């Protein structure tokens, strides 16, 4: 998607699932899917506080996931940590995922981005 | 997000919810939530056939949604039609949504995009 469209869809997404998350948490407890969707929107946000919150929400889901869900959670932990420039954490997550999903070229392109960013720092 | 990142995350999402949708479909019927989530990914895809399928899935959810859900469906119907260059349909959808959500500047910005592309 072009940039302006991507940004406005991102905002609409985040606001919808924030409402849903805040509604459910007001009504007692938050379903696993609602927490994941909100966290997924948070790690794509333009605000760093949002990304940090999405990471926390993904860490809370991680021990309760099926094996397939845990793979999805680790993907977005690497995304969030990469966007925060927590490169060594992101790199550890995506390498672990690639061991169990070797043909995941999305995870591979993410690893390439993380490596490229660690090179331009000089920290690789 | 930057362009390369946005594209690989879009692929990861689509494939994840395609598996969820197809697995629920084979097992009988598909939940509202999975059909929407798959449609949401499809409308954002780089393939026109995907966008068209997302519009179909959204059109099928629309008669049976609540008031709030319908407004969200119409937003993504506007997005998908805009990306397919179906500008008259897209403008109609977003103008309806703006009548009931007047403070929704994301819908407003989408309307400006539709209006720009029509004048291009
Ligand atoms: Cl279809
Ligand atoms: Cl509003």
């Amino acid at each position: 998607m072009e940039a302006v469209l991507n940004e406005l869809v991102s905002v609409e997404d985040l606001l919808k699932f924030e409402k849903k998350f805040q509604s459910e948490k007001a009504a007692g407890s938050v379903s696993k899917s609602t927490q994941f969707e909100y966290a997924w929107c948070l790690v794509r946000s333009k605000y760093n506080d949002d990304i940090r919150k999405g990471i926390v929400l993904l860490e809370e889901l991680l021990p309760k996931g099926s094996k397939e869900e845990q793979r999805d959670y680790v993907f977005y932990l690497a995304v969030g940590n990469y966007r925060l420039k927590e490169y060594e954490k992101a790199l550890k997550y995506v390498r672990g995922l690639l061991q169990t999903e070797p043909q995941n070229n999305q995870a591979k392109e993410l690893e390439r981005l993380i490596d490229k960013a660690m090179k331009k720092d000089g920290l690789l």
